């Protein structure tokens, strides 16, 4: 039983090693401590191994990311397959061509990972039986498949979420056990010894809520480590949770535990000496604070034993993450106004508050702040918690963003979160100009859903002109075809072509109206002049050739 | 109208065509080792059908041409 | 028409001059009562739109056939 398990575990496999550890957990302790400790400390090192490269960025030795996604009869797809890039994948296409469905399916797949990380034997979301099943589909059921990769030990971790329609007359079952196994490893290893956990977040277009300035008071749930999994794959990230957590960090930084435990000890020392003679009535009803001294000792050992970061360090890390990604935000801090605590930011040298932000800055700020908070809570063993594993899905990354901000929305995100696999969808060529061609999966304009591969473009979009990306990749003309004035230059070219090159009456009229509309020094007029000059030169060449001989 | 560069400025590959021109002008319109290295980089990144290589080879051909012109002129100008 | 508001905790408050709008709308409403007339449409479509849409609106209280229901929540954004 263990004979081949030991050999396979030593070869770099943590499924067999985890099985050995689980089988030896309930065995006789004392003499077997070293045997089970070997398996535990090489499964934990499998998750915790990594180096710092020449750039100064920590790279895990076993990166976690999704490799393959297959959608069978899922919505408008008959059979669609995607190969996802390890670092960044962008899905582009026309309206109603998928994209959101793909991110939705990936989120429903990752929900099982999140749920089984949270609770033993947890259950994730499942496909809807009303809208997820493809219409006019003779099979009357749909399934989605995933092939996550978690290092050389686990080259593939299959998942299959399935669902059958109404009176399908048979029920398809989801095979979601390899996710349960991996998340069980993560959860139990974390329980025995704190380890860095991946972050699974989805950011739908439903993240444009107008913000509420009334913050629920800190009941004690936001600074729990497993609150980064609370509604993380649910569309909008919990920005209210971030605001509560940030204000809590500010209070714990301006208060700290070095100036609270000593005062409690001094109060105990004074009260005990006062009640030394007796008359313990002033200690019976004051025993509550003497017990709350021990309660403060509790919930404090976890802050030093788990190697969790200091509150000030977490606040500074989140501040640096927020300011370096949002172009307008220069500094963010918590101020006390009329007693209540509120968060204020700096927009272009002004000190507006959060609910005074625009829809473009506030949504991006909420996305970045939520992601940074989730990484900070889930990665306490890293010097830079933002360099942690995870899969983040973003729908319409350019939402509410000016074209100026779209030129630097990918670089900022990938420099703030280097090890996170970003799977995004976009509708803009300015974002595509900052992304390599290999990272793009495009839906063809003539696609009814029978196609079974999303392919990269055939032009290198990175570093290209806006017009080139808009024409070759997005397949939309540089000039609006519905405007009559946009075809004037082409008509002028045709008129110059059919004639001998001299400006006749029709070409002169066209040139006059082109000058009147676009302007004296517009690009259209300069192009018309260049065509006129080039046709004059062509006619001169023809005349010279004719005069040379017959 | 929007005050936005048509080609992103934060991408190092966007300045390669200009950085090329200079190399061909820093010399005398003529390809050499580093200019050929840059042209090979542009070939590998953008590709054959890309417009960037079309403009690069147009510049190469032109500068090879305004120098055969310069040649036929300085020879007769002494 | 002028809409004005003084800041919180300011002793001196500023009024709004909304009388002419009331007069024009009074003209519209009174003329409409005596003889039906075409009424203007005022609509705002903010970012607050694009929220998910499920058919959860049964007892929605208000009567959608009633002509003046076209002004209900018409400037809310969604
Ligand atoms: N059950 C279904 N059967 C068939 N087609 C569907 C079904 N559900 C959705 N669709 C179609 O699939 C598309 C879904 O749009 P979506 O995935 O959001 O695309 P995009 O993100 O590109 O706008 C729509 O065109 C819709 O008509």
């Amino acid at each position: 039983m263990t004979k081949q398990y030991e050999r396979k575990a030593k070869g770099g496999n943590l499924l067999s090693a985890f099985e050995l550890y689980q089988r030896n957990s309930d065995k006789a302790p004392g003499l077997g401590e070293m045997l089970v400790g070997e398996w535990f400390e090489m499964c934990r090192d499998y998750i915790q191994d990594g180096h710092v490269d020449e750039s100064g960025i920590f790279r895990p030795d076993n990166a976690f990311y999704l490799r393959r996604l297959t959608l069978k009869d899922f919505r408008r797809f008959s059979l669609l397959e995607i190969k996802l890039e390890e670092d960044l994948t962008v899905i582009i296409g026309n309206n109603g061509k998928g994209k959101t469905s793909i991110l939705y399916a990936i989120a429903k797949t990752l929900s099982w990972f999140v749920a089984n990380i949270l609770k033993e034997g947890g259950s994730g979301q499942r496909l809807s039986e009303m809208t997820d099943i493809k219409n006019d589909a003779e099979d009357r059921y749909s399934d989605v498949s995933s092939t996550f990769f978690f290092g050389k030990g686990l080259k593939s971790v299959p998942i299959r979420l399935s669902r059958s329609a109404l009176g399908t007359a048979e029920r398809r079952d989801s095979e979601v056990k390899p996710a349960k196994d991996l998340a069980d490893i993560w959860r139990v290893i974390n329980e025995v010894n704190t380890i860095n956990l991946p972050t699974f977040a989805l950011y739908n277009v439903e993240r444009s809520q107008p913000f509420n300035r009334n913050i629920k008071d800190n009941t004690g749930r936001r600074e729990e480590r497993f609150d980064a999994y609370s509604q993380t794959l649910g569309g909008a990230g919990r920005f209210d949770h971030f605001v509560e957590w940030y204000i809590y960090l500010h209070k714990r930084t301006v208060s700290d535990i070095s100036s609270s435990i000593k005062e409690l000890e001094q109060q105990v020392n004074d009260l005990q000496r006062t009640v030394d003679g007796g008359m313990v009535s002033v200690k019976s009803l004051l025993e509550q604070m003497k017990f709350k001294l021990s309660e403060a000792i509790e919930r404090n050992d976890a802050a030093v034993s788990s190697r969790v970061l200091t509150e000030s360090v977490q606040k500074s890390i989140v501040e640096k993450a927020i300011c370096s990604v949002v172009p307008s935000i220069s500094n963010i801090w918590v101020e006390m106004i009329t007693g209540s605590d509120l968060v204020k930011v700096t927009n272009d040298g002004h000190d507006v508050t959060i609910d005074q932000l625009s829809d473009g800055q506030r949504v991006f700020l909420s996305l970045v702040a939520d992601l940074a908070r989730r990484m900070v809570m889930l990665n306490p063993l890293l010097e830079n918690p933002l360099e942690g594993r995870g899969i983040v899905l973003i729908d319409q990354i350019e939402l509410h963003l000016h074209p100026k901000w779209q030129q630097e929305v990918i670089l900022n995100l990938r420099s703030a979160f280097p090890n996170i696999q970003f799977i995004i969808t976009t509708h803009s060529p300015i974002v595509l100009s900052t992304i390599e061609k290999r990272c793009i999966r495009e839906f063809e304009p003539n696609d009814d859903g029978d196609q079974s591969f999303l392919d990269s473009p055939d032009m290198q979009t990175k570093g290209s002109e806006n017009a080139q990306i808009l024409e070759q990749v997005m397949n939309v003309h540089s000039t609006p075809p519905g405007i009559a004035e946009s075809h004037w230059l082409g008509n002028f070219e045709l008129l110059l072509l059919d004639n001998s090159g001299e400006l006749d009456n029709h070409s002169q009229v066209l040139y006059d109206q082109i000058k009147a509309h676009f302007g004296i020094d517009s690009i259209e007029l300069k192009k018309a002049d260049s065509l006129i000059r080039i046709n004059k030169m062509k006619n001169k060449l023809n005349k010279i050739r004719a005069e040379k001989g017959k």
